[PDB]
């Protein structure tokens, strides 16, 4: 969503590490956000592997996914992470964002298919030219972070052009921190350390429940260096915590 | 199915002085091991632990409207603050709002209510003693053995009820989150229980890890709250040493 507002005062948490990115928190009752950088919100980044999200929720609707049961096996070639190398669930692929389950399922949705239900979220740019199973890593698939949480809220409400039993689904295998006090759903993103000064990108995007609220977050920044990887938790966890939401 | 005695977890038991029995189950129930055959199969009031089949219920015959439902607090003194507030289904169960759930269960009514238990099989099935307080002071008892083939049920979608209640529930029983391991529990405790009659703790759920489940449920006797954290920490220990986690 309803309203936007730039507190330059969460640029300290940035600034501290040296850190060219931007934070987008919604509050779901006032339907009201706030985020550090307006543009940069509104700018469109790779989604990388936060693309993860709508591709596994594609999977469940096209039957390229059977359900949460089903045992991704490997082959036993190699693959470009040792944590990639062993038979996975539907979470345990998300969890360390392996890439290629995901693409043999993009393979398997196919070209058209998977068009129409970018249509239907409404993720990003919606362009999927450079391989159907490459656009979301190196291709022209593009979204930003104020799209990431209108998306974001549309599964958490079960609002997507999707069985409300596969939203719940996806939304199961998304619980990466459970605490007394808050849920926390998530899911992180790296593009890569990007060519002479045209960094990647890093992405954490989720929501978070507490008590009766919740809050829809989306992350990124600039990174050029794989070791530079958490602050993309560090930053919004500091800025969620000086909120009072932890 | 079989259940099978694994005497090395007793040591857990017997450092605390506990009267106890745990119940682990790699993949299914048709093979679990326990510290006790007696006492696994052994049948309890299930205190808390009844929530998740009460919020099934809820859910299934229309009580609870939808996974979003806030139940709202109408100001009046709780037993307890924790309870003094509105509370969503997730914030309901792990606080255990005891006045949530027994607002959900006079709604259900009692022949609804048998109706689930027998389609549950859960225990020996007696509501008697009152609608909003039969699994707290009543004659409904389960076992632990009960409960892990309960639970193996709903973490396999294969409860009387929509696999989306069904995975409404799922959600809001999970307790512990790791990038190596997802943890489903609920607490349960009866109370300190009469002379020479103690209450019963109550530490049951699942374990998701790898391709892997691990089912478990864990009750004790109990006579003094100050005992109460050991119906955690005793499982945990044993998972731990297992490597579960
Ligand atoms: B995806 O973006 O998510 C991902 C993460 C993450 O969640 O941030 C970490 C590690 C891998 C992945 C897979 C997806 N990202 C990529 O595929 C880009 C690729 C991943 C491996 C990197 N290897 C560094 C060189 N040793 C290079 C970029
Ligand atoms: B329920 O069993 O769950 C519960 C727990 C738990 O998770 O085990 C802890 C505290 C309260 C509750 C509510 C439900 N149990 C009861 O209502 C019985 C009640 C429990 C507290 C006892 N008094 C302890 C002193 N603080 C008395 C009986
Ligand atoms: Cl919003
Ligand atoms: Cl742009
Ligand atoms: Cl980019
Ligand atoms: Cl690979
Ligand atoms: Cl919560
Ligand atoms: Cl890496
Ligand atoms: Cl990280
Ligand atoms: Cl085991
Ligand atoms: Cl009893
Ligand atoms: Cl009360
Ligand atoms: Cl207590
Ligand atoms: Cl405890």
């Amino acid at each position: 969503m309803g309203s936007i507002t730039e507190n330059t005062s969460w640029n300290k948490e940035f600034s501290a590490e040296a850190v060219n990115g931007v934070f987008v928190l919604c509050k779901s009752s006032s339907k009201s956000c706030a985020t550090n950088d307006l543009a940069r919100a509104s700018k469109e980044y790779l989604p990388a592997s936060t693309f993860k999200i709508p591709n596994a929720i594609i999977g469940l609707e096209t039957g390229v996914i059977k359900n949460e049961h089903q045992v991704f096996k490997w082959d036993g070639k190699p693959r470009a992470m040792k944590q990639w190398e062993r038979d996975l669930t539907l979470r345990g692929a998300i969890q360390v964002s392996a890439v290629p389950v995901f693409q043999q399922i993009a393979r398997e949705v196919g070209e058209v298919r998977m068009q129409k239900y970018l249509k239907k979220f409404s993720y990003g740019n919606q362009n999927i030219s450079g391989g159907i199973d490459k656009f979301w890593l190196e291709g022209q698939l593009r979204i930003s972070a104020v799209n990431q949480v209108e998306f974001l809220e549309s599964l958490y409400l079960n609002k997507l052009s999707a069985s409300k039993e596969n939203q719940l689904i996806v939304k199961e295998a998304l619980v990466t921190e459970a605490a007394p006090e808050y849920l926390v759903h998530s899911k992180t993103g790296f593009s890569g350390v990007g060519t002479e000064s045209n960094p990647g990108v890093a992405w954490w995007v989720g929501w978070v429940e507490k008590e009766t609220e919740v809050y829809f977050f989306a992350f990124n920044m600039d990174i050029d260096n794989e070791s530079k990887l958490p602050l993309r938790k560090s930053i919004p966890t500091k800025i969620m915590e000086s909120e009072g939401i932890i």
